[PDB]
This record gives structure tokens, C-alpha cells and sequence, in this order.
């Protein structure tokens, strides 16, 4: 079973395996009273890993470092942030004090640094353009277009047939939209009918925030986006 919110404590963090080599990583924060939970990616490239996106906060990525030691034990050596909420970036001065390189679009550098949040080093080429993709270690990364953001990126796995669609991906329990202020709600289907046109073969689909699925999850978005444009 995924873990849920209730059954993490903000400053935990939860490893889920997905598939070989493949997990998904589950810390909470709380906000105007509420608990929420946030996904990200670990996968592994040899005897290194790859971490997609911060445990979202200093406190929970430090955490996040400290169970990946003790449950997998090899090192974190490159990190991917997919969006420059701090849910994505919140965490990678943390990452960069422990020695991992931390790499980003341009794009999401930039609104990164707009928005007063912690800023990923590196800087990812070949992803300026909606459809491109390039391959990074053991993934491909995609830009669909704007979506939740203007940056968001997403990321297969080919090895496993996992897709992590990020926050332009919502769990199936997601009715109403969430944090759409830095939307594009007009390009979001058309950025949706990308990544299906270009990962159909995909077997598990991560959301942002809670319980992966399959590919319904990119519909189910389409949705709950047309939805709240007609409100
Ligand atoms: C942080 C994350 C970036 S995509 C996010 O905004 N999540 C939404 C809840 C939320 C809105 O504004 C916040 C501010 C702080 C914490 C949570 C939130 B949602 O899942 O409904
Ligand atoms: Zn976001
Ligand atoms: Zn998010």
C-alpha cells in the first residue's frame, strides 16, 4: 500500500520501490491548517543515484538524504528539480551542502529566483521548446509545455515503464484544482495530450502529490483543468 498523509509525520519521509531501482520518495508539510503530501523520484544509475525533486523544505530533504543512506545506501550524486515551487526546490541548498549537483531548466532558475526560492546550480539544456526531451542519466526528461507552470518538467524511466508527472499530474482523489497561480489552465490539456503522445507505453504514473496510477491520471488532470477553467 502507498503511504498516505496520515501516516506520515512532517519532517519524515517515506521510500516507496516502484519498480527495480525505481522509488518514489513521500514527505508532508502543513499549510493554513491542513497536512499535505509531495512525491518525488529516486533512481538508481549504477552504483549512483538520481533524485528527482526535494522532500519540499531543508527539514524533510535532510531527512529524505538520511533514509535513503540507511534504506538503499548509495549516493545521491545528481538531483533534478521539475518545477520551481518549493515543494520541487525547497530542500537544495540542503542537497548542495552534502555534495550533490543540482540541475534545473532555465526556466525554472529563473522563476525560481523571482519567487525568493532556493535555486538548483546546474542548468539543463534542450528543454526550452514544448516536445523536447533529453535524456539524463537513467531518464528521459520532457518538457509537455506549460501546465501547473510555465517550467514544469516531467520524467520517464524506460527501464521500468515509470512515468513522474510532477504537479502537471493529478492523483485520481484530486476533484477541484490546486495551486493554479502560476498556471497556464489554457495550454494544460494540450500539454496532457504530449506526454500521452509521447510515453503511451507508460505502466505507473506519479502525480505530484499522492497515490500513483496509470495513465488514466493524465485524463483524470484534463478533467479536473477544463473543470475549473468553466468555473
Ligand atoms: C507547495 C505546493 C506547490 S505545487 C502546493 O502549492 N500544494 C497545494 C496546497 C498549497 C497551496 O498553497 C500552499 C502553500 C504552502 C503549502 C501548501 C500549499 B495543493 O496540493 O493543494
Ligand atoms: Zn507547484
Ligand atoms: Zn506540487
Amino acid at each position: 500500500e502507498y503511504p498516505t498523509v496520515s501516516e506520515i509525520p512532517v519532517g519524515e519521509v517515506r521510500l516507496y520501490q516502484i519498480a527495480d531501482g525505481v522509488w518514489s520518495h513521500i514527505a508532508t508539510q502543513s499549510f493554513d491548517g491542513a497536512v499535505y503530501p509531495s512525491n518525488g523520484l529516486i533512481v538508481r544509475d549504477g552504483d549512483e543515484l538520481l533524485l528527482i525533486d526535494t522532500a519540499w523544505g531543508a527539514k524533510n530533504t535532510a531527512a529524505l538524504l538520511a533514509e535513503i543512506e540507511k534504506q538503499i545506501g548509495l549516493p545521491v550524486t545528481r538531483a533534478v528539480s521539475t518545477h520551481f515551487h518549493d515543494d520541487r526546490v525547497g530542500g537544495v541548498d540542503v542537497l548542495r551542502a552534502a555534495g550533490v549537483a543540482t540541475y534545473a531548466s532555465p526556466s525554472t532558475r529563473r522563476l525560481a529566483e523571482v519567487e525568493g526560492n532556493e535555486i538548483p546550480t546546474h542548468s539543463l539544456e534542450g528543454l526550452s521548446s514544448s516536445g523536447d526531451a533529453v535524456r539524463f542519466g537513467p531518464v528521459e526528461l520532457f518538457y509537455p509545455g506549460a501546465a501547473h507552470s510555465t517550467d514544469n518538467l516531467v520524467v520517464y524511466v524506460p527501464s521500468a515503464s515509470v512515468l513522474y508527472g510532477g504537479c502537471a499530474i493529478y492523483e485520481l482523489s484530486r476533484t477541484s484544482a490546486g495551486n493554479v497561480a502560476d498556471a497556464d489552465l489554457a495550454e494544460w490539456p494540450t500539454s496532457i495530450e504530449r506526454i500521452q503522445q509521447h510515453y503511451p507505453e507508460a505502466q505507473f504514473v506519479i502525480p505530484g502529490h499522492g497515490l500513483p496510477g496509470g495513465l488514466d491520471l493524465l485524463k483524470h488532470t484534463t478533467n479536473v483543468v477544463k473543470a475549473h477553467t468553466n468555473r
